[PDB]
This record gives structure tokens, C-alpha cells and sequence, in this order.
């Protein structure tokens, strides 16, 4: 129906505990929708929240790739230098083929906005036929990151 | 005689099965020759073809590194997002020391020509005293990648 | 007293054996001190020398992280293509969370100075609450690397 199935995983002790809301989730979802055309037609069909714990992250990534077979998973948060940030360690354990080019573009564009970009430790890669991309928690982040990738993500999903 | 020994490994189900020809092999070959002076005097003494299967790739990288002692092995193909592209996985299993600097440079220059460059998953590094660099299947690809690296590849082979 | 504790590890067969002196150690030293303000108040409290041998580098990395609890360890040398350069390999075995962004920035800025930059194989990452960054052995190197990081290294140590 929707061709490319996207899922978004918000990572955040605060949100997961119900101690605060998700401000970045909704922004991402909406960027994806707004980019559907240029993405080759894609839609978000699922979101979830988990705390900052690797096992918790690992599971969802496994589930959504092996069982639900999503095409594109974006994670938000837990990619910084704080000790609780372990999204990338969780992500590196489940991908099979790395995609450094994506990381390279995300790091290049974001460094044009600000140097603090050097603090993302985002990972990315493919598992089965799911592309997974770690992104930062800021609400505007997703917007800028997606702008950077959109010129090729289409061909990227097709090739998978 | 020739000082730097170069070997070129083409990776491609089609080509290895005899179903089609190698267009990229012979461009790479000639780019190396035409860069010999600037490379410190180098020449290509061997080429092969294998299909897209890690074991087939690992074996040659092993053999040509540990038994034939090539100084420089370029691989062509099997670096995209397609499921059969497994060259980088295979290369990661046989190198001992990474040289991200080279990837950084290849990714930078090629992004200037097109965004689709973010889709290489190229790997590289050293095994014993062999430098190994993955490159893309396109015939012009080798020409542009090499242009990017030649300013330093010479000091690189010498330091090894 | 000093807030950010900094330690500098010089990596170098020649120095460690008493056969020549350390010219890089002391520039790094003074760069850090000269950047204390902008770094959030930091000071270099220890230095050491070891040869080019992974064990010897691992142990100090381990020790200064797990026992002395440094906040920032800069290494110098052993990051090139020469067979003895094994600093990155040693660093990669002791870190727990990579920080590619820092490698990214270092590599970008030095490329602007010269292409030979492409020959650093530096690694970097966090272990416990210690940030570790490999740097090149040249004396000016540390000055340039730091200039590239300073804008964020402060936020970086604070987050850890």
C-alpha cells in the first residue's frame, strides 16, 4: 500500500518512564511523511519508546528487522558522550553490513551548522533487508539529517 | 623489476559465471599503469575474478597477501547496498590495520561528483605488508578514486 | 583543584629506549595548558613513554583509565602505515564507545593542510569516564589537532 515501511524508535529513560514527553518522535514522523514522494513513497507505520538500555534497544531492532521486516528504522537519542547514551553500541551489535557513507554525510552536513556535531556517535548499517540509522534526539535534528540523506536514500532503499 | 606489485580483483557473479565481460578490470589496470610514475613506479602483475561470496574473496586476499606478497590490491565491486555486495565484509575479515584515512578521502572526493557516493561501503586497510582498498564496480570509478589518493599512496606504500 | 585531568602518552621505540628525546610530548603539554580556559579548566598531570608495542600501550591505557581515572588521555605516535605503528590497534582494544566524530574532524582539518593527512590511522573513544584520542607524533600536529577539537572538547568532557 505504502511501499516503504518506516519505523521510529525513540530512546530515552525519561520518556520511557513516562516522566516527560516525546518531542522528537512526532517531528521525525512528520519529516518522513513530508518526504515520502522524494523517498520513493514511504510511510511510518510504527513507533516505540525504550529506555537507555542496550538489551532493550537490541530487541526492538531485532524484532523490527527479523519479524516485522521494516525497510527503514530511524532511532532518536542516546548517541552522545553521556554515559547512558548506548544507542550506538546497541546498534553495532545487530547490523550486519555497515554503511559509513551515510554517517559520513550526516557528520559533514551537521558540522556546517555547528561544531558540537562532532559529539554524535551515531552508527548505521543494514540488517537483513532493513536499513537502520541512528539519529540524535533534538527535534530539528531529524529534519536536517533527512535533508542530507534524501538525495540518495531512495536508491538506497531500492537496492536493499 | 617493477617495484610496487599491484593486483586487481574483480568481484562479480555475472563476470565470474562467464555471463558477461569485465569492463572495470581493464580501466583499473590502465589507471594504475598510467599512474606508475606518480605511484613510485608500480605495475599490475595479476588479476582475477571471483563471484560475490565472502569465502571466495577472503581466499584471494589471503593468498595474494600472505603467499604472493602483493604490495597493493584493489578490489572492484560488491560494495553497494544490494544483498549480494559483500566485498567489504570480506575485506574486513582479513585486514589487520585499518586506514580510514583513505576511506575518508575516497568518500569526500566522490561526494563532489554525486550524492550517490554515500552508497559505497568500501573498506580498506593493511594485511602483512599488503595495502588493500575496495573500490566500486563502475569503470570511471577507479579513475576518480585513484586521482583522489595518488598524492599520498606513494608515501603510503613506502611506509609499509 | 585542576578540574580536567589530562595525561599524555608518548609512543615511540626510540624515545622509550633512551636513544633520542621527546619533542612532541612537551608541545602537547603546552598546547593543553595554553587551552585550559577554553577547555573548561584542564591541566596535564602525567606523562609517560612506552615503545611501539600493543601490550605496553594497552596497559597504560587501562591503568590511567581504570585506576588513575584520568578524564582525557592524548597519545602521540604510532599512528602511521609503518609496521611498527600499532597505537590505534592498541587503542581499539581498550575503548568501549567510539567517537568517530572526533576522528572525523581531525581528519577534515588536517587534510586542509596536506594530503598526507590521509595517512593517520588514528583511533579514539571512551573507556569508563576517560576520553582517549590518538594523535600524530609531529610536534605541530598536536597544536593543529587541538585547534580543530577545542570548540567542542569542553562540552565533550563535561558530558562524560
Amino acid at each position: 500500500g505504502p511501499e516503504y515501511k518506516v519505523a521510529i524508535l525513540t530512546v530515552s529513560d525519561t520518556v520511557s518512564a513516562g516522566a516527560g514527553p516525546d518531542r522528537s518522535g512526532p517531528r521525525a514522523v512528520s519529516v518522513v511523511d513530508s518526504s515520502s514522494e522524494k523517498l520513493g513513497g514511504a510511510k511510518v507505520v510504527a513507533t516505540a519508546v525504550v529506555p537507555d538500555e542496550v538489551e532493550r534497544i537490541k530487541d526492538i531492532l531485532q524484532k523490527w528487522s527479523d519479524v516485522d521486516e521494516m525497510d527503514l528504522i530511524l532511532t532518536l537519542g542516546g548517541t552522545g558522550f553521556t554515559p547512558r547514551d548506548v544507542t550506538p553500541e546497541a546498534t553495532k551489535k545487530v547490523i550486519e553490513r555497515e554503511t559509513p557513507g551515510l554517517l559520513f554525510v550526516m557528520m559533514q552536513e551537521s558540522l556546517k551548522i555547528t561544531p558540537f556535531a562532532m559529539l554524535s556517535r551515531s552508527a548505521a548499517g543494514i540488517r537483513g533487508s532493513t536499513l537502520i540509522i541512528n539519529m540524535p534526539g533534538n527535534p530539528n535534528a531529524v529534519a536536517e539529517c533527512m535533508e542530507a540523506l534524501l538525495p540518495a536514500l531512495k536508491h538506497a532503499l531500492k537496492q536493499i
